[PDB]
C-alpha cells in the first residue's frame, strides 16, 4: 500500500460565508471571495469562455454576472438544490486550485459557519465527498480551537461583519445553549459610524463603505492613543477631519453584548473550571483587529475574574490552518 499512503494529499477548508481560505500539507495558501458568477445569457457564455467563474475576479466583475454566494449570510439555512451546486463548483475550484496530482487522494476538513444547521452540514459534507475523496465538514469554532489546541474549557467570540458569534467549547458536540448570535458586528459598526461622524460632519459625502473604510483604518476601544484623521470628500474636494471619538462610540458598541454573552456561556460551565475559561476568551473574525481589544475585554471581564483574553495572530488564515492540520492529525 505504498501507493495510498504517498499519494495522499491534506487539506484544510475554511469555507465562510465571505471568503474561502484553503492551505494543503504541500503548502499551498489562498484566499478568495466565497462566489460563484455566471453569464447572463448565451453571449455572455461566450465571452466568459467557459460556464462560471470562481472567487476574487466573480465580484470583480459582477457587474456583468449573476453572482452567487452559497453561504448565504446565515447560513439563513436550508441550502437550496441549486445552491448546493454552487457550493460544488466553488469547492471544485478551490481543491483544483489546491493542484492535487492525478494519483492524490484528497482528504479535507472543511469548516463551514457556526450556525449551519446539522442538515446543511450533511448536505455539504455528501457534496464535498463528490469533489474530494475523503472529507470532515466541522464548525469554524471548532476548527478554531484546534488550531490554538483549545478545545475545552474556552470561549471563541467570532466578531464577524452581518454577526458576531460566540461559542464554548466543551469537548464535546455543542449543547443548544452554547453558542449565541449576536446581530451586532462589522456592519453594525460601519452604520453607527456613518452616523456619528454624520452629526459633527453633515457635509461629508458619506455611506457605510466610507465609514467601514474608516473603520478599518483606525478602530480601537479604550482611551485613544492615536487621532484618527481621515480624508475625506465634500462637495467634490478632499477634507480631512478627526473622527476619534465617532470611532471610539461605533466600535465601543459592540462591546456591552459580547461581555454580556461571554458572562452567560461562563456560567454554563462547571463551577471549578470557570477561572480556566476566563485564561481561554479568544477573539477572532475580522472584528479581533479592533485596537485594543483584548485589554479592553479583559477589564470588563474583571467583575468575573482575571481573564486572559486573547486576539488570533491572523483572522484570515489561522482557521484554515487549524484544519488542515486536524486534516494530517486524525486517524
Ligand atoms: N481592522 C479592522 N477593524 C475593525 N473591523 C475590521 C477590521 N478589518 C476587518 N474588519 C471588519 O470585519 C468584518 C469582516 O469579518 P469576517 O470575519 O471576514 O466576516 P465574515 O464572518 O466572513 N462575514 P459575515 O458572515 O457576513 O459576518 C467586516 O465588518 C470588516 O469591516
Ligand atoms: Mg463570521
Amino acid at each position: 500500500g505504498e501507493g495510498q499512503a504517498k499519494n495522499r494529499l491534506f487539506l484544510g477548508v475554511d469555507l465562510g460565508t465571505s471568503h474561502t481560505a484553503v492551505m494543503s500539507s504541500r503548502g499551498k495558501k489562498f484566499l478568495l471571495k466565497s462566489v460563484v458568477g455566471y453569464p447572463k445569457d448565451v453571449i455572455g457564455l461566450k465571452l466568459l469562455g467557459r460556464p462560471y467563474v470562481v472567487g476574487d475576479e466573480a465580484f470583480e466583475m459582477r457587474s456583468y454576472l449573476d453572482i452567487r454566494y452559497p453561504l448565504q449570510d446565515g447560513v439563513l439555512s436550508e441550502i437550496s438544490d441549486r445552491d448546493i451546486e454552487v457550493a460544488r463548483h466553488l469547492l471544485t475550484h478551490v481543491v483544483k486550485s489546491a493542484e492535487p496530482g492525478p494519483n492524490d487522494e484528497i482528504c479535507a476538513v472543511i469548516g463551514v459557519p457556526a450556525r449551519a444547521s446539522a442538515a446543511n452540514k450533511a448536505l455539504l459534507l455528501k457534496m464535498a465527498q463528490e469533489v474530494v475523496h475523503t472529507a470532515l465538514v466541522v464548525s469554524e469554532p471548532f476548527m478554531v480551537g484546534y488550531g490554538l489546541d483549545k478545545l475545552i474549557n474556552t470561549i471563541i467570540v467570532d466578531i464577524g461583519a452581518g454577526t458576531t458569534d460566540i461559542c464554548a467549547l466543551k469537548g464535546t458536540v455543542p449543547g443548544p445553549e452554547d453558542q449565541v448570535t449576536l446581530t451586532k458586528a462589522g456592519n453594525y459598526v460601519d452604520e453607527r459610524l456613518q452616523n456619528a461622524i454624520l452629526e459633527r460632519h453633515p457635509e461629508l459625502q458619506m455611506n457605510v463603505n466610507v465609514a467601514c473604510a474608516v473603520k478599518e483604518q483606525f478602530s480601537f476601544v479604550g482611551t485613544p492613543t492615536e487621532v484618527a484623521s481621515f480624508e475625506f470628500r465634500a462637495a467634490g474636494k478632499p477634507v480631512r477631519a478627526d473622527v476619534t471619538e465617532p470611532v471610539k462610540i461605533a466600535c465601543e458598541a459592540l462591546m456591552p453584548d459580547i461581555i454580556e454573552s461571554i458572562e452567560t456561556l461562563l456560567r454554563s460551565f462547571q463551577p471549578e473550571y470557570q477561572d480556566t475559561v476566563l485564561q481561554n476568551i479568544v477573539f477572532a473574525g475580522g472584528g479581533s483587529r479592533i485596537r485594543g481589544l483584548a485589554a479592553y475585554v479583559k477589564e470588563k471581564l474583571r467583575p468575573f475574574g482575571d481573564a486572559n483574553v486573547t486576539c488570533v495572530k491572523d483572522p484570515t488564515f489561522d482557521g484554515c490552518r487549524g484544519a488542515l492540520r486536524l486534516a494530517e492529525e486524525l486517524p
